């Protein structure tokens, strides 16, 4: 699925997200919008190191989601990478919260230091009533 900017926004609020470990609203909105363009079906493949990202927030299977075809790969989150592509994101934002549950936040994503720290964010929440 495909959310709507505001529509998702409204969702990540229902479920928590704003200023979960000090992380806004808008900022959880920036990451979403620069890692899947608000697609729960976005697969990255890292040829590199052999890992794939899921999801709207493109948790990677290294770490946070269980793939098994990852090499040396652990299960934080403890989930099956498949339930990160479901429509429903109950299992995304729970796993997104995970990962912000360690020492780097939300900086544990690339994308958001390049596109969302330090800059006006509000954008990407304006005008959905959150």
């Amino acid at each position: 699925k495909v959310f709507e900017r505001c529509e998702l926004a409204r969702t990540l609020k229902r479920l928590g997200m704003d200023g979960y470990r000090g992380i806004s609203l808008a900022n959880w909105m920036c990451l979403a919008k620069w890692e899947s363009g608000y697609n729960t079906r976005a697969t990255n493949y890292n040829a590199g190191d052999r890992s794939t990202d899921y999801g709207i927030f493109q948790i990677n299977s290294r770490y946070w989601c269980n793939d098994g075809k990852t090499p040396g790969a652990v299960n934080a989150a403890h989930l099956s990478c498949s339930a990160l592509l479901q429509d429903n994101i109950a299992d995304a934002v729970a796993a997104a919260k995970r990962v912000v549950r360690d020492p780097q936040g939300i900086r544990a994503w690339a994308a958001w230091r390049n596109r969302c720290q330090n800059r006006d964010v509000r954008q990407y929440v304006q005008g959905c009533g959150v």
